[PDB]
């Protein structure tokens, strides 16, 4: 519906994703940025049953950096809100956790926030 | 990539994660959390690095779970990024993002931040 | 110098700081959003020394939010980077922590974002 | 506010994190991290809520530090964000962000996040 769709966050990154009926999220997220290449699996759930006010969706998905060409040991999670209407908008806070030894833990996770515009005519 | 991520896992609130792990990279499961707008069951999906490196690093992964089953819903979504680590004493150590679904007035205010820490003993 | 001055971000929120040469920051802050009222105190640090490249000044200070008016019994905390130029920046991410029971400590912490606009003329 | 705040405390990674509370809200001191590009003492400099709610509530607060001093420059700055809890096993848990410096083309993984917990008892 609203979510289902091609998007692009400011950094040129792409996000193609298909809401489901049971609010499960399946799809594909291509990064413009980091060590990454080509497209990765992205997996989420959103709230299939929304507030009728003009409250946004809640939802979120994950990507583990790893394709058949390159692992980058990492995964991120986007957690935000999808706001409907002619310019739809997906406004999220993201956690990009890496693999590390226990010793460099500390500096394991980074944390950004990214705004998507839906494209998909 | 010897994943003893498959399990039932609790957090330091008694939060009880179940899930599985499949070959390739993807996590399924369910998530009952003991505190909160919550009961029974909710769904959850992830992804995990079906693949860490050799060194000694732990698996990075991350799930989600948004906050409606057949009882409740709580308009909400939590993200739990973090990673695996094997061992005598396996763990999953993650700090998690949630985001409730607001008007554009509240949006400063819609996300919360924490992190848990599951182990395969009770809560 | 650059830092130093008037400053607002997206939501509307006065910023008036003070750069000093050992790295200190001092001035007031006024929110255009929350249980909040007038100005109230802020402190923070900065790098007095930052690269010679097109690097942003890593930067940040707290504010409690408890003045002679009111009290929200919380802080926050903005943590960021300032880009200089024609332009100038201040780019942040905040942790507001409100004093809760141990009970309701797993939600005493929101995240965010704030984009800080240079005026001072 | 019978803040015990101030003291010396320290973390599960063995910093050194000593302040004073003034009666008005300010917190000041040094912290020494024991990871990391540091060595030695840095200024850092806070505030606090100098009059906490009666109920059971914990003391919220929050301080920065810019790592510069004498000796390094990690072109970075840490801030804290918690809340101080008293009694018998003081505690004051926090998260933070840890922003670096960098260009506009790498400000997307500028800032790490974690969480610290300070007790008064040694590393
Ligand atoms: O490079 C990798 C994988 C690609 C990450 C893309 C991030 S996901 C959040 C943001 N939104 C985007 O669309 N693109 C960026 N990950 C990685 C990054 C840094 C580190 N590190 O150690 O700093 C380790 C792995
Ligand atoms: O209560 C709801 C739904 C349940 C959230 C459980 C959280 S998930 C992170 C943490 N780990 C756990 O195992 N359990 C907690 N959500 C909610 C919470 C707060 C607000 N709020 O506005 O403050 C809105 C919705
Ligand atoms: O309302 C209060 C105090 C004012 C907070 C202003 C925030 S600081 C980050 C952001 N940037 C701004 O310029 N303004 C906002 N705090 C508070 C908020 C929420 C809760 N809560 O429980 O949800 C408790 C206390
Ligand atoms: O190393 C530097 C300076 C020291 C940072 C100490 C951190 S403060 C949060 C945590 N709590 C502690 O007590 N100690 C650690 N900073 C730095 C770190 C990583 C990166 N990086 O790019 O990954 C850049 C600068």
């Amino acid at each position: 519906a609203g979510i289902t769709g091609t998007w692009y966050n400011q950094l040129g990154s792409t996000f193609i994703v298909t809401a489901g009926a049971d609010g499960a999220l399946t799809g594909t997220y291509e990064s413009a940025v980091g060590n990454a290449e080509s497209r990765y699996v992205l997996t989420g759930r959103y709230d299939s049953a929304p507030a009728t006010d003009g409250s946004g969706t809640a939802l979120g998905w994950t990507v583990a950096w790893k394709n058949n060409y390159r692992n980058a040991h990492s995964a991120t999670t986007w957690s935000g809100q999808y706001v409907g209407g002619a310019e739809a908008r997906i406004n999220t806070q993201w956690l990009l956790t890496s693999g590390t030894t226990e010793a460099n833990a500390w500096k394991s996770t980074l944390v950004g926030h990214d705004t998507f515009t839906k494209v998909k005519p």
